[PDB]
């Protein structure tokens, strides 16, 4: 349905940064700097520019004060200056609105293209960026919960196959997905950089941003973030986890920022860089697909996500999903999940695993 | 109202082993040896004797084939042979049924006393035991989920203060407890060996055995147990966790054996051996008391526990708790819990944390 | 000095496997399978095919029984079948000897090109491989010391700049190197897959294979390999480490197999896939460059390395390095190293660090 | 030959703190607070009082400014107030010089006895201490290298059997030791609290303090200390390790403070609380006894240790060991070690 352009796709390296609009800059700074330990590249009254421990580009996260909390841009770094021109030509052929600024939208980025993509998401493509001190061996700064890299984005969109085809044409390869036996796709993960993903599509009303993910070196680092949140008496901001994912095999945690933007902390997924990397499809009823240990997925994880902005800074209208809901088919009234395919024992009918039901 | 005897209490070193009755020895062997990796000290068609990686006494766990799965004995090692005689005189003065075997009740234990204690529990006291090869440096055998020590037992009993007084007279010192503002005690932890506990009392219908706990060296060892259970497609036997406890500060997991006996895997609590070790009392509505990260306690954790046997091998009758239920006051339809005392933000009314209600 | 071909370079994805000739297949099996826990994809009385925990291609390591212990092939996977034709045309234009087999040289590999490259190393390029069960979630098999991926090779070669230019034309990017203030290069690391390296050049007499490196998930996994080696009373096969590397920032261990083939266990380097990834150059006298904690590098690590074979299976003649020796300039009799640049305190004259 | 008093021994709970004299308080503070992340219980211009993450007593370490860097006191907590009276009567009977301060020698400690013990070491015994906030769940303060408990001391003394018997009389039990076939004891580890040790005796010239040890939760915490020292470009102050010990089975690291006091960071030894805990004896020539991975023990680890003070603050005179030297019999010119007993492959001679 989204046609393959004749113009060549830009060569995308990786997810690079997200610009999030936040309502109280000081409160958000306390979360991202004082709680999570991200490193300040620049700040003023209106914006905070943050980077992870191993990053050498100017930032992985820009926090921009505004009236309505939202994703303003998810940004991908491209291989060459010329790929920014390629991006503009490709999205113009797709019929999308685009904006080009030769000196960047945010500080520390040069020539950049922002687009309203066909799924309603504000993507940025850039090559030029101000390099900064790469802090990877600054163990004098290293925190017990240190965030070392930006890893991925996760986007909520109503029609996953439509989005998946478009991202494949753009050069992302699907590594894993969740489907059922009736033709429905609930989620797909897709990459450029050779990890399980750079972005992912989650079926639901959208466009909305599900989360931004940062990695740690080790599992104990994620444990420490939880432990610190308990010490700060903000354990109510731990949404889900910690856990082992089935999809991706990573150890993970989901937490919520002061504007309810969801952040994932993630570690130890696998290499996907080979072009015939085997695609893994999980059945939506498999209770080990999202949490390998079977722990239930809280309903807010399926229903809540961040607004996204258009190029004018207005909120994008939400389009309802008409395909089946993962929540409904797994933990809802008519839901079903299994631990062992075909075994009634360890199965759940109309409720979540481990003795819980939907609140 | 359990009187303090005139006879001197035995000097108790530590929890040493449990004897659990199991209905299918081979299935229980698969769980304890093949899944959990405990080391066999002796086995035949009737029993399997198991020890942890660091142990030098003959065993920490005896699995005994029988018709009805239950706790048959929870054993404490005493400091000298003469302390077994002290235990005998002590329980005789309490008016408890005792049985003394100069030869032992199980293999690898010598002179031993079993008693039906005033809370209905089968306690064993012994000094003499057959030493075995201490495996602590056998890294050729070490598994990714290695269980290194037996840490503690946890007992369900209807009246926590009655039991705690009796354990205090036996020499156990309370480290932590859970109470409400109108004077109900829900749980207490108490020790002899300088950790948070050797045994613990959980308010509920009793006598029942809540769990037996083993330690690991590190937190990743507990994560591996979960990961392994997912790979074996037995994630439905992971009851609760992993997590960080509030009480004890230990990293933990609860799993269920083939007869539903609950096993805890635990690591990294703190030193309590000083006699003025500061006690910690938690409020029952504090949602960080059990899981520090605020994750909900699954209802089965509060309701399900193993039968216990009397000295004839018959199941002890259960007495109902009349004080308030922890489940009901925290996650039940009339329950409540808080993240920050006094704050409605992050508080839960009539349901569990994180968005679940009771299934 | 090695010219850049007009023919396009093959698109190389990553290092994929090594073929090692070993002299006692049973002793080598005990080391790589029983001690290190690698997984057997295939075996017979002449060869063992092994793979790491997260691999889906047929193997990462082939142990081949033979009379002389040596590297027989270092193999890189290329992006398409057509890239094996590109590699062929490229090495022909370099004037290198090549051999192409549509059915592969070893089991589980299809159409493959082997070459004696300009530095005397036996390189293999392939696309086609037999997929196997990816064991990445088989935590029922997971060892406390589990090796999860093949990470890189390290090659000993007398002239590093000469080598570096050749690998860069082949599409490898230098991420880190070791130089001095007198124009000598002692080592360079270079990548395709976006980690610090897929191969590396260590200045010394060659061609010889320094080591093959496998990864673990976490640092405790490397600690366990050491602990296990102590329990098996084979701690004498631990050569160096464990440690933190300066170059790469990875946590590491060097151990020796039964034929003295050196294996590195490695974890937690950083992302290098951006094209302007900043290059890091260490000074050869910086005593934190190889072991970040300043632990001394044992002379065997500099002097010992594996023989390599040509396409006929004969040992390649060793060419002597005439540029300065990293050993001599840092820990030899007239050696020097520093902890802090310009500070006499914490410096070492004519001896290794730490006593 | 140290006679056992008739007076009963105090009941010692555990090693509790050390008082180290340091020459530059600000440099020392940098090391112990900014590098190692110990928590300040009290400070002024003459002393810094520090504690570990899980401690509730006032401190584990006192840094006192003075002209000569030395150990001033190694303090053990006793079970009751009356055990301080017992310690006084005990050491008086031993013929040792003692000093009782009913209000303590350092802040945060109450009634305390200091003694010049029969091996020349300044021991303190106290019960009363000011309790402080136990930081064990303050994960907002937790460092990647966090020191969680004080674990033990290690004393260098010339005659190990002589000091071992004295410590056994005091209620310490030996858990491990190092011996040769000829009957020489080179080291012994002994405990009260149910870990491998609260103190240890190293054969060498003494009295000198070999080290004070702190524990971490996990091995990665020790790795981080090393990584941090690399980043601060003070890797020259890493003396030995990190490693797995043979004796104790603990993961370890040894580092040097600005006055060359040696600090060990230590984790994951085993339980010794049972009275028939099996004692392990290693052969001095076994190359896995000290570092299990067979890494060499740098000679400075055997020859360097801190001076100790007497009760007047003067340096205690040193007595030179006449028994065989572990350095000499293993890495000296006529020394040797093995990986596997009886096997020349993996053995080391004069090296
Ligand atoms: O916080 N609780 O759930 C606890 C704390 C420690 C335990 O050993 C336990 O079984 C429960
Ligand atoms: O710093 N060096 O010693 C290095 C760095 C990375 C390596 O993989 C290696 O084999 C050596
Ligand atoms: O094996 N040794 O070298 C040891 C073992 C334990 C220790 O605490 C120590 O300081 C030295
Ligand atoms: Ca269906
Ligand atoms: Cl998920
Ligand atoms: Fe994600
Ligand atoms: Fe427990
Ligand atoms: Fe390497
Ligand atoms: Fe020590």
């Amino acid at each position: 349905e989204i046609p393959k352009p004749v113009a060549p796709a830009p060569d995308i390296l990786r997810c690079a940064y997200a610009e999030l609009v936040v309502t109280d800059l000081a409160k958000s700074r306390n979360f991202y700097v004082d709680v999570l330990g991200l490193h300040v590249s620049y700040e003023d009254e209106n914006q905070i520019y943050l980077r992870s421990f191993e990053e050498f580009i100017h930032h992985n996260l820009v926090l921009t004060k505004g009236p309505v909390a939202a994703l303003k841009a998810m940004a991908f770094r491209v291989r060459t200056p010329e790929d920014v021109d390629k991006a503009e030509a490709y999205y113009q052929e797709l019929g999308c609105r685009t904006e080009r600024r030769k000196d960047g939208f945010v500080k520390g980025i040069g020539d950049a293209l922002r687009v309203e993509d066909p799924l309603g998401f504000p993507y940025e493509f850039f090559f030029e960026t101000t390099h900064v001190e790469r802090l990877h061996m600054r163990y004098d700064l290293y925190s017990a919960g240190e965030l070392v890299r930006l890893d991925h984005f996760n986007q909520v969109t109503p029609d996953v196959p439509r989005g998946r085809k478009y991202l494949e044409d753009l050069g992302f390869r699907v590594t894993e997905d969740i489907q059922d036996d009736e033709g429905t796709t609930y989620a797909a993960w897709m990459h450029r950089k050779g990890t399980v993903h750079d972005t992912a599509l989650t079926g639901g009303n959208g466009p909305r941003l599900h989360h931004v993910a940062f990695s740690t070196h080790e599992k104990h680092n994620i444990i420490q973030i939880c432990d610190k949140m308990g010490a700060l008496r903000i354990s109510d901001r731990i949404e889900r986890g910690p856990g082992r994912h089935g999809v991706s095999n990573a150890f993970y945690l989901f937490i919520l920022d002061p504007d309810n933007h969801r952040i994932e902390i993630y570690t130890q997924d696998y290499y996907t860089g080979d072009p015939d990397n085997p695609t893994i499809t999980w059945n939506v009823h498999d209770n080990q697909r999202r949490d390998w240990w079977g722990n239930p997925v809280v309903p807010s994880w399926y229903t809540e996500a961040s607004k996204v902005l258009d190029l004018d800074g207005n909120v994008q209208e939400i389009i309802e999903r008409t395909d089946d809901s993962e929540l409904e088919v797994t933990i809802g009234a008519d839901g079903f999940s299994f631990t062992r395919a075909g075994d009634e024992d360890g199965s759940y009918h109309g409720q979540a695993s481990k003795g819980f039901k939907l609140g």
